[PDB]
C-alpha cells in the first residue's frame, strides 16, 4: 500500500467516483487507470476509479477526490489516505 495527499477534485469530476494520481503511484500499487482501488481514511474504506493525473500534477504525492468521497472516507485535504491496489 502506499500513502497520498487528498487534494480537491477538478470541478467536472466531481460526482462520478474518481480518483486522480500520477503514473509512478499507480505503478508502484500495481493498479492500472481504469481499475478501482480501496481507499482507507477514518471510517468504512471506499472503492474509487483511479484515473489519471493531470500534466501539473505529476509528481506532488497528492491523489484528487471530491467532497463527498471525502466525507464517505472521514479525511479532508491535507490528510494523508492508505490507498490498496
Amino acid at each position: 500500500p502506499m500513502k497520498l495527499r487528498v487534494m480537491e477534485a477538478y470541478p467536472e469530476d466531481v460526482g462520478k467516483g474518481i480518483v486522480r494520481m500520477d503514473k509512478a503511484s499507480r505503478e508502484k500499487l500495481g493498479v492500472s487507470a481504469g481499475d478501482l482501488v480501496e481507499i482507507k481514511g477514518s471510517k468504512t474504506p471506499m472503492k474509487l476509479r483511479v484515473m489519471e493525473a493531470y500534466p501539473e500534477d505529476v509528481g506532488k504525492g497528492i491523489v484528487r477526490m471530491d467532497k463527498a468521497s471525502r466525507e464517505k472516507l472521514g479525511v479532508s485535504a491535507g490528510d494523508l489516505v492508505e490507498i490498496k491496489g
